[PDB]
C-alpha cells in the first residue's frame, strides 16, 4: 500500500504517470518491487523540450566538453554500483557475475566513448575524410563534414540489458550532441530509471539532454519528426510494426533495428577431441547458454560440429552443463539465476516444446532441485541441449529462437576438397545473424574462414588456443567492434567505435574556394 | 504502325512485354518514338537469375577486374554518343548542351568510378579501417571488413536523367559486385534502354549483371529480399508509398530515397551590386532555372538576398533571363528546349498559377513565340521569376516546388552583430535540401556560413571570385562529392567517391588472434588516404 511509483523525467521535470501503474516483480521470489506508468504525460511537450532546449544546449558544447560530461557520468555510476547490483539481483534474478555484464558492461562502454570523445577536440562538427581538389589549379576543393542532427534520439530498449542498452546507445548519442529519450522495457525498467535519476540529479548534463519514459509506449512514435533517430532493440515482429509507422514511412526518420538472431558456433574439422581447440568450443557453448540464462541476443543458438565429433561433443557438453547449478542468485553456490519473468518462463518452455517436435532432447536438468527458490514462483529454466541430426532438412533449427538456456547441436559434412564449407552454408540458413564464432587450432585458417561468414554475420569471433587467455567471448559486445547484423538480425549497426557517431550526424559535402576549405578545417 | 516496342533484358534474355505497350513521344514535335511494356514478364526468374548467376559471376571477379569492365563500358558509350544525342533530342527535347549534362555527365561519372575502382585492388573484400587491439598483450584484435551484399540492386529512376541516373547508381553497384536491375521512368526510358542494350550486346559484363525492365512497375518490390538494395529517385509522395511495402517493413531490404528539394541560393551581405560576387549569383540563378528547363532536382528554387539588394537583383535577373530563347532544340538559336512531356507541362503551368496566388511575377517571357514549335504541341514553358516580399509569413515559398524553369526571390533581414543568419533560417524552412549555394567576395566568410547550412543540406556550394572559372556549378553533381539530403530530400546518400560503396556492402567485425587478422588482411585492400 504500495511499492514506489517511479517517475518519468520529461521536459526537465520528474512527473508521475497516473493510475495504478504496472508492477515490476522479482523473478525468483515473486516480491513486488516498484511500479511504472506513462499515463497522462504531455508527449508533445516532452519531445519538443528535448529537441529544442536539450539539443540546443548539447550542440553549444564541443565534442570534448560532452566527452568530459560522459567521464563524470562514469565516475558517478561507478560510485553507485552497490545500489545497481541490488536492483539487478532483485529485478533481473541474475548472479553477480551476470549482473556485471549489464552494469559494468554499460559503464565500460560509456567510459570507452568518453575517452574516444576527448580525442575529437574543441570543435562543433567533424571532418569526414580528407579534402579533395575539384579543379586542375586546386582553387576549388571539397571537404565532407558531419554535423549533429537537429532532432532527438528515442531508444526503445529490450528487457535483457537495462543498463548496457541505455549506455551503448546514449554514449555515442550524447557525444554526438543529440538529446536522448529512453524507453526501457517495462519488466526490468527499474535499473534504467534509477541510473537516469542518479545522472539527472547530479546535474552533469543540461536540462533536456536526458529524458526517460517508463510504462506504455502509446503516442511516442507519433512525436518523431524527420531529423530524429529511433533505435529499437527487440523482436522481429515488433520491429515490423514500428517500421510501418508514419514517422519512418512518411517522415523518413532514421531507424535502427536489432532483432532476433540464431547465432552459430562452428567447430572446425581440425579441432578434434584430442586438441585444445575442442575444449574451448565446449566451454564457450556452455557459457553462452547459461550467462543470463541465455538471454543475450548474441548467445549461441546453433552449434555445428563435424559428423565424427558429434558424440564426443554431446558427451562433453552434458558433462559441463551438469555443473551449472540453478536458483536464487543471492546464494553463492548458484551459477545460473532466473529468466527475467514468469511470462518469459512460459514463453521459453513453449519454445522448448516446439523445438522438441523436430529435435532430440539430449540434456535437460529441469528435475534438479533449485537452490533457495520455489519452482512454482521463480522463473528458473534449466539448460536444455537439443540435437538435430539432419540440419539440411530441419525446419525449426534455422528459424525458431528460444530466448533462454537452450541451444541445438547439429553435425555437418566435412569437405575433403574450406573443410567447413557445409557449416558456413548452414550458418547462412539463419538468414543473417549478429555473430558467428569459429574454433580451430590453426589461426590462419580462422582468418580465411571468417571471410566466408562475413557477408551474413555482423561479427565473426575466432577462438583458438593462442587466445584462450585473451579472446573476449562469443556474446560479449566490445564497444570498439560493430554490433548488428543483416537480415533477421535487423539490418542495423551500432557501436564500432567512431562508426556509431554516423547515425547521429548528417553528412554534407562542402565545395568552396580552397582557402574556405582551410578555414572550415580550422573549425572542425 | 507501329513504333518499335523496346525489349526488356531479364534472366539473360531479351523479352518483349505483351500488349500494345506505352508510347514515348517527342515533347516538342509530338511524334511517337518507341513503346515499352513489362506485361507478362517472369519477375521471379528475372530477380533470381540476377541474384544467383549475376551476383556469383560479379563476385568471382576482383574489384579491379570489375573496374576494368567499367572502363570498357566508358569507351563503348563514348563511341555511341551520336546515337545517344539523337535519342535525347527527340525524347527529352533538350538542347545539345543540356543533353550533355545527362549523357556526358553519366559517362564522366562512370569513368570516375572505373578509375577509382582500379585502386580498390585485386581482392574480393575491402578493409574498413585498421585493427584494434582487444587485449593487453595484443594477441587478440578486431578488424572490420566490407563484403558485397548477396542480393540485387533495383534502381527506380526519375525521368530527368535517363543516362546519369543509370550510371551514377550502376557504377558503384557493379564495382561493388552487386548485379543491377534498372527500371527507368517510362516517359524518357528510351536512352536508358538503348545504353543497357549496347552494353549487354557488347558482352562486357557477365550474364545476369545488368537487367532492364521498362513499363509498369507492378510486382517488382514483391521480389525484393532482405539482402537486396533499392535506390529510388522521384517524388517524396511516391517514396512514402514504396517505404510501406513489405520488402522494407518486413524483410528489411535497404532503401535509398532521393526526392525533391527546394534548394536555396544565398547572396551574402557583402555581395552588393558593385562587386564581382553579385554577377556570379545572377548567372548561377539563371543557369539553374534554365538548364533542362529547370528539371534538375538540385536546381535553385529559392534565392535569398538582402533587403537592400532585392530590386537590383530582380532587375539583373530580368535582363539575363531575357537572353534565354525557347523552342525546338534542333534550332541553333534556341537556348532552352522543352520539359520532358506534355503532362509535366500541365503540372508546371498549374504550379506557376498556384505560386502566383502568393507571389508577384517579376519576369515571364510566355508571350514570346516559340522558335520552330507550336505551343499546343510542344511542352515548352518560358522562364518565370517570382518575388515573395515576406518570406517569414509565406505560405507556399518554402513548401511548393515547381519542377520547371521557375524560381522565387525573397529578401532577408541582414543581421549586424552571421550577417546571413536570417537567410540560413529561411533555407532551413525548406525542411531539408540537396544543396544550398552561397555567394560572397570574401572566401574566409564562406567556410563559416557553409557550416551553418550543413546540417540541413547534403551539399553546400560556395561561389566567389577566386573560383569564378573553377567552381563546378550549384546543380552539377560531382561524383567525388555526396549527393542526397535530409528531410524532404529523402534522407538518402549517393556518390561521395568511396562513400558510395557502403550501401552495396555488408560490414563485419572480425575478432581473432593476430595471425588470423593477418591472413584475413592479405585478402583485403583499401586505397591510401
Ligand atoms: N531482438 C532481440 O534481441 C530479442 C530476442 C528475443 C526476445 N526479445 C524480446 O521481446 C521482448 C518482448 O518483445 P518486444 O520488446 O520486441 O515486443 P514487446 O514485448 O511487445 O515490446 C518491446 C517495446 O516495444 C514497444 N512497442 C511495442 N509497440 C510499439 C509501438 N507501436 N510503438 C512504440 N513502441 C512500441 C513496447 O512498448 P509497450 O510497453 O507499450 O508494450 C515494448 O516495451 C523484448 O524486450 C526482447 O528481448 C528480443
Ligand atoms: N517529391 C518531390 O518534390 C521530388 C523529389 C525528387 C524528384 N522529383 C522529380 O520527380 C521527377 C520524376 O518522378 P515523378 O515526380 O514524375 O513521379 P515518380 O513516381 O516519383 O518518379 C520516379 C519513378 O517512380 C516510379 N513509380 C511510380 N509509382 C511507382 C510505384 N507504385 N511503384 C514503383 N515505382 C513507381 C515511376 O515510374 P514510371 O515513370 O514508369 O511511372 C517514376 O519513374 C524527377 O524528374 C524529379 O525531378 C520530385
Amino acid at each position: 500500500h504500495m511499492t514506489e511509483l517511479l517517475k518519468n523525467h520529461v521536459a526537465g521535470q520528474w512527473i508521475a504517470g497516473t493510475g495504478a501503474g504496472i508492477t515490476l516483480t522479482d523473478p525468483v521470489t515473486g516480491v513486488a518491487l516498484v511500479r511504472v506508468s506513462s499515463e497522462g504525460l504531455d508527449l508533445a511537450r516532452a519531445f519538443s523540450f528535448a529537441r529544442e532546449d536539450g539539443g540546443a544546449a548539447l550542440r553549444a558544447l564541443t565534442y570534448a566538453q560532452r566527452a568530459a560530461r560522459l567521464a563524470d557520468i562514469v565516475k558517478l555510476l561507478q560510485a553507485k554500483r552497490g545500489d545497481y547490483y541490488a536492483i539487478a539481483t532483485a529485478n533481473s534474478g541474475t548472479t553477480r557475475n551476470d549482473s556485471a555484464v549489464d552494469i559494468d558492461g554499460g559503464i565500460f562502454t560509456l567510459s570507452y566513448y568518453a575517452k574516444l570523445g576527448a580525442s575529437l577536440g574543441e570543435v562543433h562538427a567533424l571532418r569526414d575524410g580528407s579534402a579533395e581538389s575539384l579543379s586542375k589549379d586546386r582553387s576549388f576543393s571539397a571537404q565532407h563534414v558531419l554535423s549533429p542532427t537537429r532532432g532527438v534520439a528515442l531508444f526503445i530498449n529490450a528487457f535483457n540489458f537495462p543498463s548496457w542498452g541505455l549506455w551503448e546507445k546514449a554514449a555515442p548519442a550524447l557525444l554526438s550532441g543529440v538529446p536522448v529519450i529512453v524507453k526501457p522495457a517495462t519488466a526490468t525498467a527499474w535499473l534504467t530509471q534509477r541510473m537516469v535519476a542518479d545522472v539527472v540529479d547530479a546535474g552533469i548534463l543540461p536540462p533536456g539532454a536526458l529524458s526517460i519514459i517508463c510504462g506504455s509506449s502509446a503516442g511516442l512514435l507519433d512525436q518523431i519528426r524527420s531529423f530524429d533517430v529511433v533505435s529499437f532493440t527487440g523482436s522481429a515482429d515488433t520491429a515490423a510494426t514500428l517500421r510501418a509507422h508514419p514517422a519512418f514511412v512518411q517522415r523518413g526518420a532514421r531507424l535502427n533495428v536489432q532483432a532476433d538472431s540464431l547465432n552459430s558456433a562452428i567447430l572446425c574439422a581440425d579441432a578434434t577431441p584430442d586438441t585444445p581447440a575442442f575444449d574451448l568450443f565446449i566451454k564457450e557453448v556452455v557459457r553462452e547458454m547459461t550467462v543470463k540464462s541465455g538471454q543475450k541476443c548474441t548467445a549461441i543458438r546453433r552449434a555445428f560440429v563435424p559428423e565424427a565429433a558429434l558424440e564426443p561433443v554431446l558427451e562433453a557438453l552434458k558433462a559441463k552443463l551438469a555443473k551449472i547449478t540453478v536458483g536464487n542468485p543471492r546464494n553463492d553456490a548458484v551459477r545460473m539465476g532466473s529468466l527475467v519473468s514468469r511470462e518469459q518462463y512460459e514463453n521459453v518452455l513453449a519454445g522448448i516444446a516446439a523445438l522438441r517436435e523436430e529435435a532430440v532432447l539430449a540434456y535437460d536438468s529441469s528435475a534438479v532441485p533449485l537452490i533457495d527458490a520455489d519452482a512454482n514462483i521463480a522463473a528458473c529454466v534449466a539448460p536444455h541441449l537439443f540435437v538435430v541430426n539432419d540440419p539440411d532438412n530441419a525446419t525449426l533449427l534455422h528459424d525458431v529462437e528460444v530466448f533462454g538456456p537452450v541451444a541445438s547441436v547439429a553435425p555437418y559434412r566435412v569437405t575433403t576438397d574450406l573443410p567447413e564449407a557445409h557449416a558456413v552454408a548452414l550458418a547462412r540458413r539463419g538468414q543473417g545473424s549478429l555473430v558467428a564464432s569459429i574454433y580451430s587450432n590453426d589461426d590462419a585458417h580462422l582468418g580465411r574462414l571468417a571471410l566466408e561468414l562475413a557477408d551474413s554475420h555482423g561479427r565473426v569471433h575466432a577462438i583458438s588456443p593462442s587466445v584462450q587467455h585473451s579472446q573476449t567471448g562469443h556474446g560479449n559486445v566490445m564497444p570498439m567492434s560493430l554490433h548488428g547484423g543483416p537480415g533477421r538480425a535487423g539490418g542495423g549497426e551500432e557501436l564500432g567505435g567512431l562508426r556509431a557517431l554516423a547515425f547521429y550526424h548528417r553528412r554534407s559535402a562542402i565545395q568552396a574556394a580552397s582557402a574556405a576549405i582551410g578555414t572550415l578545417t580550422q573549425a572542425t
